[PDB]
């Protein structure tokens, strides 16, 4: 009977702030079992520099609840074993659901959900299709949600869908996963570094872009108008405030931008603000409204869906409580028939939160040609399966897991303090 | 130069689980404890300052390193330059890019944060050798409203809006302070209420507490519905018709099921319901409201933050709301609360209890009968006799009311002895 062994943790910074200031790091966990050498499951907590240290101690601190446990009953009852941590009463005063804590919790959800798909030799996107809608339905955590998705209408959209499968499955293996991209936005670059990336996104193959607003009005109307030129009237551009206003200031800034045909403003305030996001895409309508990448957990995005305070919205693999949570998000954004975007970059959020967004096409919504991914260029090489971009899409997963182990010389380098580019910097 | 020269925690944890106490619908066998920090400062040793963040046991070991990764932050700091300008000191921790991707402003970072922006108020109110009461219903409207972060706030609450509540109870404020030394605080108490204990003492702590002068007690409920009938009925039998009643469910319902289970109590006389369903539920609590009315409906000990509590109000989802003098970004934060609050007319119920949250809520819900509202009679601070001895300016009941604390400082300092006793795990009592 072969049981986890050891929860290690590693702290992993890389110094990208050499290359605000965010200097990207992961709190580095690994679900280690007695089988198979090859049996183990990965995971991570994206962190950008302070904090890290922090982020690890609370990710250790739950080796109590999982080494001992067998392997076998883990990956039979992903449901139980999410909630096994869920639940601690005393970890959710920490929270509860929220915070450090959480997503600490929602990386050793993330390594034990790998290590399933890993023993069952599939890419994750595919291990979560390929369950029976009884077997998704049980992973999620319906508490908080019984006023607007029952554990019957879930099973519904799951059954629904369930004939569809094979074909969406062969869809995606020969067609990829739309993406969109963030590069050309950088508020620090200039009009011509700008209009410059923007022409060679679409080069690429790319059929969205988002850029980054909020700082100076006159800079993001100059902006938004260069842009839109250099990428013509059929490219959908996208911008992000980065929750940096308040609802007055969102809405008259917002309407200065509408002639330019924005597909939409990401995080124009505070992640906790529900009433305020509503208001905001009230008062700036037909320009759609989104958040999610900050989000704390399905009950917060529960109430933007009940409020209609988003006309999409982004979903982070490692901001959530695990799969299982994003599985509940994903479940209602459907119910509510609002897009989900994918937020990524940071380290290895793309290689993460792909899994999540080709499991839902194929397994609940059916629908990926109208929406994306996002992508990033940053920190792949420290992956075994990296993401794979072809003509401004994501190509399927194929390698079993969710896609998360890190070269191990690529921890051995950047391990803090210990590590060898750690201990000769200081 | 006077300068903040180390920033010490400490991983202190009480078994009060031993006894059941604090034991509840969603807490089954807490364990008190408290991420306990010292800001230490060079010259008169007794200026430093103190805080601390309540836990409940597990996970106390990284609220305590959450708060020792803030040294970075603070060591080094001209005191002076601190204590005059809490605002900005506040700012510097809140508005940390690496620190907000942690939460941002909630969770343990936050809390932590919120336990070195407590211990800073303490510092500056030891330094004016004032009790926090006092100091922070001292300064002028001006002084108070450059400590708030008025971002995200100004559809409900604007800077000129705290100005003016403020300037109409600054003339009243020497009458209030008056009314307060002289006859206390309105106090409520909790330990009758804990699950866990049996019928029998259900009854014979709530009949004490009445006999100590308390007017109003509370139940904790929502693990099952028989339960909750039969001890709510007993309670107040015990009670008599004329002691306010409250209970709190801690979490544990659902929307629907909040709704069917409290009209089944309502027959009791229910002062209000205390957290029905999840406390990031904003849209379910003002739901739950609606349909149980007109039982009242209240929440804020685990609101994460300012902005929580604002859509709180707007969405007219509770009757009265708890503060925690412990769960937000410290003294700025519950003032803007506090604020808010006032400006929308919702009476405030202090949550206390845990480890020394009773020593440092009192002096917020003080400062705001004499600078904010004026308002005592309506409301009371939550109490619970657990732990206090572990304190140097331990709380002081007198007939079910909170005696103006005197000394100065938040009253978070601890007997050296009490820390030495149960930091966790090589403290002496847990070597056994
Ligand atoms: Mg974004
Ligand atoms: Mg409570």
């Amino acid at each position: 009977m072969r049981t986890i062994i050891a929860l290690e943790t590693h702290d992993v910074r890389f110094p990208t702030s050499r290359e605000p200031d965010p200097d990207y790091s992961a709190a580095y966990v690994v679900l280690r079992t007695d089988g198979a050498e090859d049996l183990a499951g990965y995971g991570l907590v994206f962190t950008i520099g302070r904090g890290n240290d922090v982020q690890t101690a609370a990710v250790a601190a739950l080796a109590e609840h999982v080494v001992g446990l067998s392997v076998d009953k883990v990956i039979a009852d992903l449901g139980a074993f999410a909630r096994r941590l869920t639940n601690d009463s005393q970890l959710r005063w920490l929270g509860p659901e929220k915070g450090v804590m959480h997503m600490a919790i929602g990386a050793v959800i993330n390594a034990a959900w790998d290590l399933a798909a890993r023993a069952a030799n599939k890419p994750l996107w595919r291990f979560i299709a390929e369950l029976t809608p009884e077997q998704l339905v049980d992973t999620i955590d319906f508490r908080y949600l019984s006023d607007a998705l029952t554990r019957d209408e879930a099973l519904a959209i799951l059954r629904d869908a369930q004939p569809q499968r094979a074909a969406r499955t062969a869809t995606l293996i020969e067609q990829g996963y739309p993406a969109y991209t963030t590069s050309p936005g950088w508020l620090g670059y200039s009009d011509e570094k700008l209009v410059r990336l923007a022409k060679e996104a679409v080069a690429d193959g790319f059929r969205t872009i988002k850029l980054k607003v909020g700082a100076n009005v006159q800079d993001d109307i100059r902006r938004c108008r260069l842009a839109r030129a250099a990428i013509g009237p059929d490219i959908a551009m996208a911008v992000d405030a980065n929750q940096r206003w308040d609802v007055g200031p969102a809405i008259d800034w917002m309407r200065q931008l509408a002639e330019f045909d924005i597909a939409w403003i990401e995080e124009p305030t505070s992640p906790d603000d529900v009433l305020g996001h509503a208001a905001i895409r009230q008062g700036i309508t037909p320009v759609p409204v989104s958040t999610g990448e900050h989000t704390q957990n399905r009950v917060v995005f529960k109430q933007l869906l009940q409020a209609g305070a988003v006309d999409l919205i982004q979903i982070d693999a490692a901001r959530v409580g695990g799969v299982n949570e994003n599985l509940a998000i994903l479940l209602l954004a459907a119910k509510f028939g609002v897009r989900v975007f994918p937020h990524a970059g940071g380290v290895g959020l793309c290689e993460l939160v792909q899994h999540l967004a080709m499991a839902d096409f194929v397994a609940i919504t059916g629908k990926m040609e109208d929406r994306a991914i996002e992508f990033v260029d940053h920190l792949h090489q420290h992956f075994l399966d990296p993401v794979r971009i072809q003509h401004g899409r994501y190509l399927a997963p194929e390698v079993p897991g969710f896609s998360a182990e890190m070269h191990p010389a690529s921890i051995a380098e950047f391990s803090y303090p210990d590590g060898r580019f750690w201990v000769e910097d200081l």
